[PDB]
């Protein structure tokens, strides 16, 4: 049996049931979303995770395969560092952290033949190997005073269930394989400089990438999917999104209000 | 014939053709987006409707069923109550109302076999007993003055066509059943207390839920759908979305610009 | 054979392959994102293209067919024009211009039979005559002074490859054909008045319509696709979208605190 074996489980006039057994490498990238509150600038409203996409290409047994990965997080805890109510003290209203109770979803899609018309899937199984994700240092750059840095944090992604999924983006709409990863916090705690809380585990959402362009996981899967008989097909994967038009409308309404207010401020000042 | 029968009508080596009839409970919930204008704080910019999602689960004949619902609206009426031209008095630029000319859409999906690979459907029909929706009270919190309250309003949803559709949320993508609802006004007319606009029918977006956890419609549907021959297949249903990076970037640029403006304001103050 | 030919190239008990050959007219409208920076009002933040929808209907040979089109671009070139570093003079940080290197994607869908269940497609070929898109004139609204105006720009869109795609909107998710258009810049350059730069070719994002309601491209395509034999089968066309709830949350937080700051500013002014 080959590492990249292909088998026709069943065939008919218009359809077939191809079994694909591929060895893959999953290169994903955590997505952080940092927003700083107004005022003096010592208060950070949210430090939250975000579904992040990474598009790469790697080397199969002699083949160049373009892959698209999308990492999101499920059930992250909402912690918060608070020092005082005045605008003088550093504060984070809320920041998301990955913990034992949470899960990490990674959706992978490949240019290979195993994904060309993937809609239906038998017996989806895969073996992956765990990985260490260590959080980096992020500097809360204040205009005066110190620069409290959040540091530490480390988790171990351990493989768990696999299902189908979809990868929607402005550019593509892929039918992908989703692997969930349970978690086990590693040893190094995580803490902030000039902060009361210490000796805590997890992975803060500040810079979970921690310098690395990606976290690499080697794995392989085994699926059987209906694809119609011949191969010269283009199921729609490339996309075109014009979604949340009401959201866009209210966003531009807020922007024009902000521009008018700022112009009024400038006119008053000058 | 059973309430939840699973009937065949044509079978082939790869594909079959199931007739599904199910008794369902459609629990949905209205959505609203209150956007209050800037200025002195007496003006509201829009009181609109939103396509609101609602997960739940209810007991079938001895077994749980998890359901996903999405209530949206079409053809709303844009009323506008203007207290006066001054920036000191209560005012609303626009608010959406539900009247006869409009429609209410409710998309529905379950974790049962009837939706396992629902991608093609014919002979679709259903019977849904009507329902009534009465709008609750919403207090417009002005900086000074007795709070005006929009209340009243009640509209009865009567059944109309049933068609296929798709529910898209941040986490999932569901091939769902859409139910159309025509509307009839009812006795209590919506209006604002301590206000001039009176005796006008419909339902306003201020609080269509009226403290109800949901609006429940008992119902059943019938459909016939191609699905693969054996039920061990899974079309992708669970989703990851990163669309509108344009809106993401625009909002982030606005955030940083506003942060600079607010920092300048506070620094000038101090 | 006729202009609107329909064939059955291979039939089976449940599925069949139909070769559809039909004419089309692709009326598509460009999209723009005019964004205003804060400050005195002498600065523009970005003038970029946007994925724009357009729904219409036109008379086929005796029939009246409704159509949906979605225009978008990629690889657009960012040009920056600054009068001077001071904040009193007119300046534009970035505007996006389409040149020979970039492309235009036009996605197209109809009510007609060709798109009833279009998922899998063979041998998709088409013929589209070229079009000429000439930009209009957009007046930049300076606070006080001689309003600078960007005018000109013109590109000939020539046909290129054609593939499948999916148009996502707040109402309908359409399974569509994407036509790729290469570009060749035409004679009349694009220029801003009260300016130093001259005779640079392209099409700026300020106003790619010239007041035109659309750009009409006569067309005819051809494709073979699986559909179920029973023509009563319907794939879900209609849609109900609620993606990117994080954007709603962030925008709402921004608007609430912005209202707070506006209250502070207005009260201080009073």
């Amino acid at each position: 049996a080959q590492v990249d074996e292909d088998i026709i489980v069943s065939k008919t006039s218009l359809w077939k049931e191809m079994q694909y057994n591929r060895d893959i490498i999953i290169r994903f990238k955590f997505g952080n979303s940092i927003v700083k509150m107004g005022g003096l600038g010592y208060k950070w409203s949210e430090i939250s995770y975000k579904a992040a996409n990474y598009q790469y290409n790697y080397l199969r047994d002699g083949e160049q395969v373009t892959a698209h990965t999308t990492c999101s997080v499920n059930g992250v805890n909402n912690f918060s560092y608070n020092g005082g109510f005045l605008p003088t003290d550093f504060g984070i209203s809320r920041y998301e952290v990955i913990k034992e109770n949470s899960y990490v979803y990674v959706d992978y899609w490949d240019d290979s033949k195993a994904f060309r018309n993937i809609v239906y899937v038998r017996s989806l199984a895969a073996n992956l190997n765990s990985v260490r994700c260590t959080g980096g240092s992020y500097h809360f750059s204040l205009p005066v005073g110190a620069w409290p840095v959040i540091n530490g944090g480390a988790v171990s992604l351990h493989f768990a269930g696999v299902t189908l999924s979809t990868q929607f983006t402005d550019f593509v709409s892929l039918n992908s394989l989703r692997f969930r990863f349970s978690l086990t916090v590693d040893e190094p705690p995580f803490s902030i400089l000039r902060t009361r809380t210490v000796n805590l585990y997890g992975l803060p959402a500040a810079n979970p990438n921690n310098g690395n362009e990606y976290y690499e996981i080697s794995g392989r899967f085994s699926l059987i999917s209906l694809v119609p008989t011949n191969d010269d097909y283009q199921t729609p994967i490339m996309n075109s999104v014009t979604v949340r038009q009401d959201l866009e409308r209210q966003l531009t309404n807020l922007r024009e209000e902000f521009n008018s207010l700022s112009q009024e401020i400038a006119m008053a000042q000058l």
